[PDB]
């Protein structure tokens, strides 16, 4: 009955969402700074000081994680599905119900049950992740001049031959939101890191390797003060989602003319909607 807390682990997926999640938080905290070094300790000291609270009420970290990805993920899908249904003249109920139709079918061909009888962040994730990463994989297939299967398969590729040059299960084989996560996770950081590159006039691999390196001594650190690879994952994820959910805030509300408080009553009304789920 106990499982991955024998010590057994997506060790592929864990690598990726370290090197993306430190990629999108240095972004985040060089635009914030002042000093950089600063917001870190900061954002580090705040972020300690919530799980302290949550700790005070009985609630763990993991879950406290859970609940700002339904707080973080539900404010990205509602950006997406408003910029989707400008871009195509329609409202954005409409944009809801043609996503939910898609990744429906897609779920029906793999015999698996659909997003209605799933839980609700994975219900969430599943959305959010099929939108992005049709949006990154539609760019980069115009972007190339090649089409969307042309992309899919060759970013399927890259990842099969990632996952099994670690000895671990191919793409096809892997459950549906981890393979989700693999693709698109790959494509966001690939994206990133050539961006990157050109903004500051070095080669992409020298990006890569300062990432890389960057990832191993936060492990390092980390392993060094008695924390687990999990545990690490768990608070970069808590740093950067706050950060993330607070300037998905401040630009909704500077698009629409709002208060930043209007922007969090709407998403504070939906969320405890699914919170009480």
């Amino acid at each position: 009955p106990r499982g991955s807390s024998m010590g057994i682990s997506r060790e592929t997926l864990e690598r990726l969402s370290l090197l993306l999640f430190s990629m999108q938080l240095e972004k985040l905290v060089k635009e914030e700074a002042v000093s950089v070094e600063t917001i870190r300790e900061e954002l580090e000291r705040e972020v300690d000081e919530r799980l302290r609270e949550m700790e005070e009420q009985g609630i763990s970290r993991r879950e406290t994680l859970e609940r700002l990805s339904l707080l973080l993920f539900s404010m990205q899908l509602e950006k997406l599905v408003k910029e989707e249904a400008e871009a195509r003249g329609v409202s954005v109920e409409t944009i809801r119900e043609e996503l939910e139709r898609e990744v429906d079918e897609r779920l029906r061909e793999m015999e698996e049950q659909g997003i209605s009888r799933r839980e609700t962040l994975e219900r969430l994730s599943l959305l959010l992740f099929s939108m992005q990463l049709e949006k990154l994989v539609k760019e980069e297939a115009e972007a190339r001049g090649v089409s969307v299967e042309t992309i899919r398969e060759e970013l399927e590729r890259e990842v099969d031959e990632r996952l099994r040059e670690m000895e671990e299960q191919g793409i096809s084989r892997r459950e549906t939101l981890e393979r989700l996560s693999l693709l698109l996770f790959s494509m966001q950081l690939e994206k990133l890191v050539k961006e990157e590159a050109e903004a500051r006039g070095v080669s992409v691999e020298t990006i890569r390797e300062e990432l890389e390196r960057e990832v191993d001594e936060r492990l390092r650190e980390m392993e060094e003060q008695g924390i687990s690879r999990r545990e690490t994952l768990e608070r970069l994820s808590l740093l950067l989602f706050s950060m993330q959910l607070e300037k998905l805030v401040k630009e909704e509300a500077e698009a629409r003319g709002v208060s930043v408080e209007t922007i969090r009553e709407e998403l504070e009304r939906e969320v405890d909607e699914r919170l009480r789920e």
